[PDB]
């Protein structure tokens, strides 16, 4: 009746020993996990990362926020104090009652209420932004002169800070710019203030630490599910599927989780709190709402098992005309630029996304040449914008090779769309190719080598 929330999703206990390898641990629990999209890590006890700000010196501005379900929302001035006296003062209004005497089943019952609710229009404040001097880390970070207990924290893997930089991470090596993805985030909440369904850029993880403050309440999807949910999403708010000129014009929204499981789409929910993390696996579903003022912080990042989920992704963003952030193919190549320092196991699981990249390569070669595009030239597509490189027609961002043609100097196709560049005949054409396949067979031996 009215809300049935979802079943729990996993909990994980780790002992000191697990925990020390966050890689090895999330390898671990993926066979679980996985089935859930999303799940909760509890650190050992004495785990405890000191956090430690100015509540008047942090600033930000926040976003304002409607809480109207299916309604579409972009995915995208206050003290850390002010905030908070807003926030504590919202809820215990809201309720008429002291803030730590309201029931996290009862806000979840009223949020579900009052986004369904027409003649409700409770509006909401949050802060989200990567980390800056104007507003850094709740982790310690290597700068001021810092306490033994901050310096036992500096180097931790789940520190989300050194998470993207550690020899099991992928993004690690990515040159390109992608700081709105490599970076961590902080997120101020206050009750009610929500995220809305969504996937990660390029189907990658995320972990998101609560530093403090009270919960945070997910809904999450396992990966297997992704398009049973768009097709139920799109069936009920088709305005959100339609084609977006970037990135940063994504439509997303709040959706009650009983209605995704009505239409048969598995959903599990958690309560984060203060010192827990929850991780989203590859291409999970995740919303969710804060129960009160709190202050939290996540990163993406990328395994070595995400390696093939990620070459699928960037087909998927081609089918659905989605820019991407940066080049799976040039992250590839850079990585195999690089074997003889590559951790083994990720030389070994690079050296099979680079084989399959290379036999695709070869074979899309060979039909535009089919095709009449004689003439060729070698191009450091590394060097050129992303929006120098972008396909005319399905928007990928190219690297291992494209067409021009000199009647539209400057215009780009991938080489599924040479029939979509311009109207002159192909051999007016010329493939721009940043290695031949002899150049592409010694690297993925490096690779070979190193990982023996
Ligand atoms: O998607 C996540 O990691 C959760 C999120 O944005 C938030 O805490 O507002
Ligand atoms: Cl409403
Ligand atoms: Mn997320
Ligand atoms: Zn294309």
């Amino acid at each position: 009746s009215m809300f049935l929330p979802p079943p729990e999703c996993p909990v994980f206990e780790p002992s000191w020993e697990e925990f020390a390898d966050p890689f090895a641990f999330i390898h671990k629990i993926r066979p679980i996990a996985e089935q859930t999209g999303i799940c909760k890590v509890r650190p050992p006890p004495d785990w405890q990362p000191p956090f430690a700000c100015d509540v008047d010196k942090l600033h930000f501005t926040p976003r304002i926020q409607r809480l109207n379900e299916l309604e579409a929302q972009t995915r995208v001035d206050y003290t850390l104090r002010t905030f908070g006296e807003m926030a504590d003062a919202f809820k215990s209004d809201y309720f008429n009652m002291p803030v730590h005497m309201v029931p996290t089943e009862l806000v979840e019952k009223e949020f579900w209420r009052l986004v369904s609710t027409i003649e409700e229009d409770v509006t909401v404040e949050y802060g989200a932004d990567i980390a800056s001097k104007e507003f850094g880390s709740g982790f310690p970070v290597r700068d001021i002169k810092l306490s033994p207990e901050e310096e036992e924290y500096l180097d931790s893997g789940w520190n989300l800070n050194n998470m993207p930089v550690m020899e099991q991470s992928v993004l690690a090596h990515i040159t390109a710019d992608i700081c709105g993805m490599k970076l961590p985030w902080l997120y101020v909440g206050m009750c009610f203030s929500s995220f809305c369904w969504h996937i990660e850029d390029h189907w990658s993880y995320s972990i998101n630490y609560l530093h403090w403050g009270e919960p945070k309440t997910w809904y999450g999807v396992p990966g297997y599910a992704a398009e049973q949910l768009e097709n139920v999403m799109k069936k009920l708010a088709p305005e959100l599927f339609v084609s977006q000129p970037d990135l940063l014009h994504q439509l997303v929204t709040i959706m009650n989780p009983n209605t995704l499981m009505t239409h048969e789409v598995p959903v599990y929910r958690t309560n984060q709190c203060a010192g827990e993390f929850v991780i989203t696996f590859p291409r999970a579903y995740h919303s969710g709402f804060n129960q009160g003022f709190n202050f939290a912080e996540a990163v993406n990042f990328c395994t070595v098992d995400w390696l093939p989920l990620g070459r699928q992704c960037v087909e998927h963003y081609r089918l659905l005309h989605r820019y991407c952030v940066f080049s799976h193919d040039e992250m590839i190549c850079k990585m195999a630029s690089k074997a003889d320092v590559l951790d083994v196991v990720v030389a070994s699981t690079v050296q099979k996304d680079m084989a399959i990249m290379i036999e695709d390569e070869k074979a899309l070669r060979e039909t535009v040449r089919k095709l009449g595009v004689i003439d060729s030239e070698r191009m450091d597509f590394e060097l050129l914008p992303d929006d120098e490189r972008q396909c005319v027609k399905c928007k990928t961002t190219c690297f291992m090779s494209a067409i021009s043609c000199s009647c539209k100097p400057g215009l780009l196709v991938c080489l599924h769309h040479v029939k979509e560049l311009c109207s002159c005949p192909p051999y007016k054409y010329k493939l721009r190719y940043r290695y031949t396949l002899d150049d592409l067979y010694p690297m993925m031996n490096a690779l070979k080598l190193r990982a023996e």
